């Protein structure tokens, strides 16, 4: 788009390549999405294109604003409000000290708030990760590739119906995705590293145990559910998550349920006595 001036590749993520650009109009700097290029062969699907406009219109404070949809040349352009940071780096700078509490609390309720608003809009994030996840000076954390993956690998965060072959998954996917990276903010080091779907997997039930009938009716019948699937016991979470406190522990507890319809969602997560004494820090942040 002549409109604007590419300044820095801000990464090639899964949507294709992501630039820091300036609007020569507005002044304004931006986050220009290129969505493939090499791997588009036709003028971009009309469903995609009415699934990326109905995204323009889902706008709240703690999801990263689509600020403009170009489809020209028959090649689809994504303009995002742009954002300094992401939450991979700032853990990255924050694993001597590790991020204080205080801080992944108010980062925890910011995105279960914007979480609620997307899945009352039943939009689903479906790929939520650190480096999804944005991050500004002021104390905000916003999502970041929202509802894209239904217009339209890092297995770390997938939850275990996606891994077992459910089709018509649930908002619960996302609960599942930021379980795992609230963990990892409190740890300093992933939950679940898996570098194999199956190893995922296993890495999932060595932790958790292997899910039965009796905490999860119906996973025998699931898709890609093996009866061969060794038999691991369920672990503590004080051994898992130490040093968080009762609260944190029973969030992340009902956060990582089996069940997709015993996991808790976004909203009776806000009401959890976790976030009794929230507050909205400021980060150290080194731009
Ligand atoms: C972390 C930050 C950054 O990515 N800022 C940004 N602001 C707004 C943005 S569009 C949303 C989005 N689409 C795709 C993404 C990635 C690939 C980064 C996950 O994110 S992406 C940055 C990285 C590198 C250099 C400068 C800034």
């Amino acid at each position: 788009m002549e409109n604007f001036q590419k300044v820095e590749k801000i990464g090639e993520g899964t949507y294709g390549v992501v630039y820091k650009a300036r609007n020569k109009l507005t002044g304004e700097v931006v986050a220009l999405k290129k969505i493939r290029l090499d791997t588009e062969t036709e003028g971009v699907p009309s469903t995609a294109i009415r699934e990326i406009s109905l995204l323009k219109e889902l706008n709240h404070p703690n999801i990263v604003k689509l600020l403009d949809v170009i489809h020209t040349e028959n090649k689809l352009y994504l303009v995002f409000e742009f954002l300094h940071q992401d939450l991979k780096k700032f853990m990255d700078a924050s694993a001597l000290t590790g991020i204080p509490l205080p801080l992944i609390k108010s980062y925890l309720f910011q995105l279960l708030q914007g979480l609620a608003f997307c899945h009352s809009h039943r939009v689903l994030h479906r790929d939520l990760k650190p480096q999804n996840l944005l991050i500004n000076t002021e104390g905000a954390i916003k999502l970041a590739d929202f509802g894209l993956a239904r217009a339209f690998v890092t297995l770390w965060y997938r939850a275990p119906e996606i891994l077992l072959g459910c089709k018509y998954y649930s908002t619960a996917v996302d609960i599942w995705s930021l379980g795992c990276i609230f963990a990892e903010m409190v740890t300093r080091r992933a939950l679940f590293p898996g570098d194999s779907e199956i190893d995922q997997l296993f890495r999932i039930f060595r932790t958790l145990g292997t899910p039965d009938e009796v905490v999860w009716p119906g996973v025998t019948s699931m898709p890609d559910y093996k009866p061969s699937f060794p038999k691991w016991a369920r672990q503590d979470f004080s051994k898992v998550v130490p040093p968080l406190d009762e609260d944190g522990r029973s969030l992340l507890s009902q956060m990582l349920h089996y069940d997709p319809n015993k996991r808790i969602s976004a909203k009776a997560a806000l009401a959890h006595p976790f976030f009794q004494d929230v507050t909205k820090p400021v980060p150290h942040l080194r731009l």
